[PDB]
């Protein structure tokens, strides 16, 4: 009873998406982009995140946006078996999970790729067949490398408390986890995987990127974007 | 192909349909609202934004797919609801689309539903006091006397014979859907009759009789 309106590319509505699988919620989704023929350039060439706001209407609601879709979903769907992908407000867990959710919301993916496709120096195994001076794109891959440090402490901490693997925010999967996922998943198509995580270099994100690619609904819901 | 998702009594919803049928777009509407309380008792406009899917683009905001319809469809078949921006005949539309648009139907409308008094022939079956609603139906009256005004002009700038022009020209603009919509649902609130007829406010009046006649206003309200 659920129609979405995405495009497959689009970062935000790869998010929306797998809130919808884990939520368990049939969905009737429509991709609205049209076949590479009909481009003369690939989408990453020219992509726009502010224009490309995907839909959701759910009977008489129509959300436009995201992050409102995603509120929206998590607000609504009340039923006592659909899974809870954020802890409640009144909890001490709610404003750690919303912190790690703000954090991998605010980088800029248009950025990371604008320069991917600009600097291709700069990437290593990037899934692309193959304010704009390096330096800036060097900027902004330092301040996503501190990012990317403060969720490896996360990490090690809930490792630590592990003695049942936990997620970023505890065990229960949750809107950060979507949100880490996701940007993860874009980053590797970027090509931009290696020089932040593998070969030693920060190991619980790398365990916590292959953990992710074997779980289901994520499996079912992206991995056919990338090849 | 276009995709429209709007509700049958939203206003803004009303303005697109109407665009859309005065374009002569072939378009896929579906109605999403529902069959508790009916739709006057509880408005929200900002919460219901229609949304257009053309192919690979999505729209919302009906303002926004009004203006994404005109400069998307530049067919010479498909007519235009706007002069060119460098005439100067689109500053006058623009300022009267402007004007319509800037009135608070949810007020007017929540408003006739609160005070029956106040409404001469509804068709239904500090906001809250009456004089704020007397308020802005007295910024309603001097709105559509400067409406009046610009049809007076119209009828001393056309001949005995000839075309009758609209608001701004001989031409069908987006002033005019603003103005039908807004007439229209006025004539639904019971407003209509204090604002025009009964030898008041002639010109408007027979704005909207001229209104009714459009086969385009018939088929989509």
């Amino acid at each position: 009873h659920l129609i979405l309106y995405h495009w497959t590319h689009s970062f935000s509505s790869q998010k929306v998406r797998l809130v919808i699988a884990e939520k368990a919620l049939k969905c009737e989704e429509h991709d609205v982009s049209l076949p590479l023929s009909e481009h003369n350039e690939p989408w990453f060439m020219r992509l726009n995140s502010a224009g490309e706001v995907p839909v959701l209407v759910h009977g008489e609601n129509i959300i436009c946006e995201a992050t409102q879709i995603i509120d929206y979903l998590e607000q609504t769907f009340l039923d006592e078996r659909t899974p809870r992908l954020m802890p409640d407000e009144g909890s001490m867990y709610y404003p750690r999970v919303q912190h790690y959710r703000e954090l991998l919301d605010s980088l800029p993916m248009d950025a990371y790729t604008h320069g991917c496709i600009l600097h291709p120096e700069l990437t290593v195994d990037s899934m692309i067949p193959a304010h704009d001076n390096v330096k800036y794109l060097k900027k902004i891959l330092d301040e996503l490398e501190k990012v990317l440090d403060q969720v490896e402490t996360e990490l090690q901490r809930r490792n630590e408390e592990t003695p049942n693997q936990p997620w970023l925010c505890g065990e229960s999967f949750t809107l950060a986890d979507v949100s880490l996922a996701v940007t993860l998943h874009r980053l590797k198509f970027l090509g931009f995987a290696r020089r932040n995580w593998g070969h030693g270099k920060r190991p619980n994100l790398e365990t916590y990127y292959e953990r992710v690619l074997k779980r289901k609904t994520f499996n079912k819901v992206l991995g056919h974007v990338n090849n």
